[PDB]
DNA sequence: CAATGACGCGTAAG
DNA sequence: CTTACGCGTCATTG
């Protein structure tokens, strides 16, 4: 059962996206930034693969990388109009409209155990 | 046996003290930061007492965390007389002597920002 | 050129 | 306490 929780990874409040059902996306609350990395995950793409794109394609635009500390809550962010793009281009949007779509008032549930 | 030699990862110049033969503990060249996870990894404590020691006190001052890249590099990273400060606090300053004490001559680099 | 396992850190969860 | 996580270098391979 596919669905969009609450978590906190250093003090970051996020949306986590899970589905697969050990996949998972993961969005900001403060500024609804994406996580380009597990975008490019979800799409199929390998490690090696996705060093690629994120270093040709992604960080040629506005981004942020997180390298800790966490390892889920790491990887390239990029604002969310970026990554809905990303998505799309990759033909991955379909199993990762609902992190895309979700709109929050108070609040999301955590995750499981 | 035991002393200083001087190391290159990921392009940053360091002194690198070795003692045991397998511990050892980085100085930066540049700005003469050190790593203070080796500190500690020299005093007696593991993972989670060095963590809450970084965590709730190391953190809590000027500081630089190193994730990824050459494993032995990683750490996380503080000036030098916050380092001595740490050494002496965790009664490790003696054995840590020649990394503290080290000077190539002409000269130290400035406290940086 | 590209791949891949070792490394070991800061984090999180059991 | 224990494990799990993923990253980015380095050495090594094809």
């Amino acid at each position: 059962g596919p669905g969009i929780y609450s978590a906190t990874y250093s003090g970051i409040p996020v949306y986590e996206y899970q589905f697969g059902l050990k996949e998972h996306v993961m969005r900001r609350r403060v500024d609804d930034w994406i996580n380009a990395t597990h975008i490019l995950k979800a799409a199929g793409f390998d490690k090696p693969a996705r060093t690629r794109i994120l270093e040709r394609e992604v960080q040629k635009d506005q981004h942020e990388k997180v390298q800790g500390g966490y390892g889920k809550y790491q990887g390239t962010w990029i604002p969310l109009e970026a990554g809905e793009a990303l998505a799309h281009r990759n033909n991955i949007f379909d199993r990762l409209r609902p992190i895309f779509e979700f709109s929050p008032g108070p609040d999301s549930p955590p995750p499981a155990p």
